[PDB]
């Protein structure tokens, strides 16, 4: 194996931001890497607009202009010169340039001023996309990536991408198919959820069922492809129709591709457009909604490299050949999920009986522990009444964090202590047994349904443990697996820790008298880890969600099983002496006929069933298609349009108040600290501003210092549910609001929600809020 | 119906009648974590274990009885009033069929005392809303 | 009644059903939500016996049935009311077929009887 | 005329008093608890046998709405 | 903004006027905000329409 293509699953996002390098984000090619840095811009600024606008401008346009001042409100042909010479009928239609230019009458500026409104219009606090950069890495005699494939004159790439949606061609998304599916158990899902039944596989019906035959559901699939090359720069658009070929049609852009002369490729999701074929089909469900298409997708990457020498090189089987899928924007970046979907791929490859075997390091435990202590800036269930969180603060503050990295008996009870609020994903703890026909009922605090039954509710006899999170089976009040539970290879990790069979160098120790000294350090090992290919490849996933699956955000269940995987390996520590969980070679089982496989347009009849899944497990039956993607076969399974299942990827309230649980708050945020509340606290009394903290100078000091720092916290202090960073039809007066509102306004409004950016607090005083805050910016404001 | 009014700025946000029907409260939940100082001799101090109330610096001990006193809860969710379990609808209409039954279980708003503010910035009476409980 | 064909071929696959009332949990706690009544009539008095449950189970009271014997020993069994009704107004009966919440006065079962001649 | 029967319904003896009356199959049912139930000795076979309540189990409730 | 055909006119050689009226395309600026009115409805507009009708004759004489 000679060369190939990095990462193994790319992942782009949709925004409707421009398809342009300067006003777009990266897919994260490092873990950990910005997580603190507050320069981060997610949204389009006034200030990268005018850079655009100036870059436009002479380049001889300034006289080309002013020669014509001296001819002379103008022409057409006029204009259409003036237009033209700044490439910029690229990111605005051509026609409303034009008219932006005929409402006119220093004209270099009236003609700026005019052009900069038109971007602004379009473009001003839009969602950045999240393109991702695929590389091609020459190997060895063994397949290890070595080093990024440099050009040299003469030598050329070529990238193919094939995409497809097949979401309106797939079947509903009940709930997870594999929660009935026999096994021995994995790292991520035990035996015990199947075995016992803790939430039994539903059946799904198909999507838009009125459709018949399988020749014409094929115009239920969304696909398109492109090429691209190192010898011309000129970004491809990836366009399919809906329904796709007296049949009124939809163009959907699925994506847009680059490549740069150093042979790199650049891919752009679509722009967040999801529509119905008739205005009235209102999409009032969370994942099935018929006469529905999104420009969601994913697919197949292939390349092949031609060297001077003739030498001619296919990157096209599954071992050296990578996918792309785009998903949801995420809103906090900065803000990793507890459980990722890198670790579902490490999971699948761990047998639940063989936990025994895994060896920990303190660098496996932080993850969890860091993580969930940064949920506080999304849900407010870790801000305001999470135990554990509030124990790292108490730490925190007098420098004692390190004695939780101390594996000896003295500091025992304190890992204990902790490690016993966490949920145990065997799903066995807090239940009683009916019929020791076996049913295991929680006698902890149940998520009830919406379908009320004014009966007593049982008393719950145990405390809810963490995180407080649904998860595969909140359709079922009483089961354990109602609520998340860290995978079992994660919670094995966590068990070491606490009985102290674990392992830390001194230096971490050294580095950990607070829990953000330390996750500092550990950035600075992912940073400097000589692994680029596989950092690149971890660092496209640990942004993305890997739990719960209802159906998630980014992808769903699959995922969790090493049958979708063609190879899945460890490699090696992240640093010699960490190991942070681990890097992976890992790549997914691929159809190399990609979308002309005569298995792209496959199901199972009028429902799918854990049976088929079942029959899906030997390779060489005749449902293990199902496991060997086609392009659209990693987000088909997804909600239909995105935005629904966005918006019912919120909060579930309980009849008791607090904790409140949040699905998926990391990258679809719930409770929020709003650009306004950090207005009230960012200053200090001493700043040089004529208002303070939304004070008067005067008002600001006047008031005792500690009453100005009380204030600054109480402001600190106000979240705000997400959903209202946005008019999700709960705006204006005997607006209805409510959860189907939220569905169908968030087809529009989704580009509008809140964005969650580190900002800095230069001096905190005694306050108690860090240097370092995670802020919501939307237009609601303030 | 005699609540909020929700403008497309979202703050201030505007209330009809908070004084006899509130808005926004502070409930039982947060004040029972903000009305002990860190020397109480309690297993439970504010919400936390004696060992971590009083392992934390004064500092940061009173900054958490802040954080609390600062959460305050639409008042409508203070009961049941449609918008409690899985893919519940919620939304104003709800509020008004159960408010018909539910207006009884609504949190009532009592002044109570917090012996020891210390230098938290919480005031001596504190007016707290209780429901269920 | 059913040809093979239907389940050979998949001609219309069997969903999964949740539990109705799923917030009632654990056995012991669900058999409140069944309604349950007996009674017993003889050839010596007609009196009417009626069959009345409660819903919740040990609230309302159901009248699932009423039974009358005459002197010829044949037993004559009427249904209930009609009357179907949820635990609170609001809970509205918007599905064909499964409504949490709601009680009907439907029912069925057992039916038997003891023969006692006059020669012992 | 189709013809006369002589058919009789499954029972349980012990009628309100069985120790199945009040058995389910956990948070759904399914066909594979039928195809368990057809063999008389399995855990499933009550579905069969007939107590209190067992044949109007199924309809709708209440039955108004279903009519509807 | 949306382009509303109103209607449609043609004069012959006889000096006769004819008028249609629009398509029948009734719309909502946002696909979400539904006509559950029987009369109002906010964020709609149709394609009827109403107004002056005049002419000028112009003969050979001048
Ligand atoms: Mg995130
Ligand atoms: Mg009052």
């Amino acid at each position: 194996c000679q060369y190939k293509i990095y990462p193994p699953l790319g992942i782009a996002r949709v925004g409707n931001g421009p398809a342009i390098k300067p006003l777009s984000l990266s897919t994260p090619e490092v873990p950990w890497a910005h997580l603190y840095d507050t320069n981060v811009q997610y949204l389009v600024t006034q200030q990268e607009l005018e850079q655009l606008l100036e870059e436009a401008f002479g380049g001889n346009v300034i006289n080309e202009i002013s020669q014509i001042k001296t001819k002379l409100k103008f022409k057409q042909e006029e204009i259409e010169t003036i237009t033209g010479l700044l490439g910029l009928s690229h990111l605005v239609p051509q026609q409303q340039l034009s008219r932006s230019l005929d409402n006119l009458e220093d004209i270099v500026q009236q003609i700026k001023g005019a052009l900069l409104k038109v971007l602004s219009d379009h473009y001003l606090h839009a969602v950045k996309k999240q393109a991702q950069n695929f590389y091609i890495y020459k190997c060895d005699e063994q397949g290890n990536p070595v080093e990024k494939l440099k050009l040299t004159d003469g030598d050329k790439v070529t990238w193919r991408v094939e995409v497809a949606n097949k979401k309106s061609f797939w079947y509903d998304y009940n709930n997870a198919l594999d929660l009935s599916l026999h096994t021995q158990g994995s790292g991520n899902l035990s035996k015990n959820v199947s075995k016992h039944r803790l939430a039994p596989a539903m059946t799904a019906k198909r999507r838009n069922p009125n459709v018949i035959t399988n020749s014409l559901r094929k115009q239920l699939v969304i696909s398109s492809q492109g090429s691209v090359s190192s010898d011309n720069n000129t970004q491809v658009p990836l366009r399919g129709k809906f329904p796709a070929n007296l049949q009124e049609r939809h163009n959907v852009l699925q994506g847009s591709i680059e490549c740069d002369n150093e042979g790199v490729l650049r891919f752009y999701a679509g722009n967040g457009i999801s529509q119905a074929l008739s205005p009235s089909s209102l999409n009032t469900d969370f994942a099935d909604n018929s006469n529905w298409f999104d420009d969601i997708c994913d697919g197949r990457v292939t390349a092949v490299v031609e060297l001077k020498n003739g030498d001619t090189f296919e990157i096209q089987d599954e071992q050296s050949s990578a996918w792309v899928a785009t998903t949801p924007p995420d809103y906090a970046p900065q803000i990793e999920p507890i459980v990722t979907m890198y670790d579902m791929v490490s999971g699948a490859a761990l047998k639940e009986q063989d936990l025994d075997n895994l060896t920990t390091q303190f660098s496996d435990v932080f993850p969890i522990l860091y993580r969930l202590y940064r949920m506080q800036w999304v849900n407010q269930a870790d801000f305001t009444d999470n135990a554990v969180n509030t124990q790292i603060r108490e730490l925190n503050s007098e420098l004692g964090f390190a004695q939780l990295l101390d594996n000896s008996a003295s500091a025992k009870s304190l890992r204990e202590g902790i490690f016993n609020q966490f949920r145990n994903p065997l799903f066995d703890q807090d239940i009683d047994v009916d019929d020791p026909s076996n049913e295991w009922v929680s006698n902890s605090r149940i998520i009830p349904s919406k379908d009320e039954t004014n009966i007593a509710a049982k008393p719950a006899t145990s405390s809810l443990k963490l995180p407080f999170y649904p998860n595969d089976g909140i359709d079922y009040p009483g089961s354990p697996v109602q609520w998340f539970a860290i995978p079992p290879f994660m919670y094995q990790h966590l068990q070491n820790w606490a009985a102290g069979d674990f392992s830390v160098t001194q230096v971490e120790k050294e580095s950990a008298n607070t829990i953000e000294e330390l996750g500092l350090f550990y950035s600075e090992q992912f940073k400097n880890s000589p692994n680029s290919a596989l950092l690149c490849a971890r660092g496209a996933l640990d942004a993305l969600y890997g739990g719960g699956f209802h159906p998630g955000v980014e992808l769903t269940w699959p995922m969790r099983h090493n049958l979708i995987y063609s190879q899945n390996d460890y490699v090696s520590s992240v640093t010699p002496e960490i190991n942070l969980l681990g890097l992976r070679e890992f790549r997914l089982k691929q159809d190399l006929q990609g979308l002309n496989s005569p298995n792209m347009y496959q199901d199972f009849g009028h429902v799918i069933a854990v049976d088929n899944v079942t029959a899906s497990i030997d390779p060489n039956s005749d449902a293990a298609w199902l496991w060997r993607s086609t392009p659209g076969d990693l987000t088909k399974w997804m909600g239909i349009p995105w935005q629904s299942a966005a918006a019912s990827c919120q909060a579930v309230y309980t009849p008791e108040d607090f904790p409140i649980p949040s699905w998926w708050a990391a990258n679809l945020p719930v409770h929020v600290l709003p650009l306004a509340r950090y207005n009230k606290f960012k200053d200090s009394q001493s700043a040089d501003l004529p208002e303070i903290n939304g004070m008067t100078h005067s008002i600001a000091q006047g008031m005792s210092e500690e009453t100005f720092e009380h204030l600054r916290l109480e402001q600190f202090s106000q979240r705000l549910d997400w959903l209202h960073t946005a008019d999700l039809g709960f705006v204006g007066y005997h607006a209805e609001g409510g959860y189907t509102n939220g569905l169908i306004q968030m087809v529009s409004q989704w580009k509008n929600m809140a964005m969650v950016m580190a900002r800095p607090v230069e001096n905190p005083g005694s306050s108690g809020i860090p240097n370092v805050v995670y802020v919501a910016y939307s237009q609601a404001d303030k």
